[PDB]
């Protein structure tokens, strides 16, 4: 019904990483399956009316599966890592 929310900084940083790599999927030859992966997760997280704090909050979204949702958990968890811990 014509919503158009206001500009705000909620989850516009994640979609920037899903929309960027998303181009790397279609721009590549055999990468159309992972293409829709970030294409949908980038649209739902970029136009979501709320925020998330766990990979599960990204899986409940319509369009995100377990692969893309798994990357979301790494975002809310820490952000980057070189080696593992024990």
């Amino acid at each position: 019904s014509k919503r158009k929310a206001p500009q705000e900084t909620l989850n516009g940083g994640i979609t920037d990483m899903l929309v960027e790599l998303a181009n790397f999927e279609k721009n590549v030859s055999q990468a159309i399956h992972k293409y829709n992966a970030y294409r949908k997760a980038a649209s739902v997280i970029a136009k979501y009316p709320h925020k998330i704090k766990s990979g599960a909050e990204a899986k409940k979204l319509p369009g995100v599966g377990t692969k893309i949702a798994e990357k979301i958990d790494e975002f809310l968890a820490t952000g980057k890592l070189r080696k593992l811990e024990k």
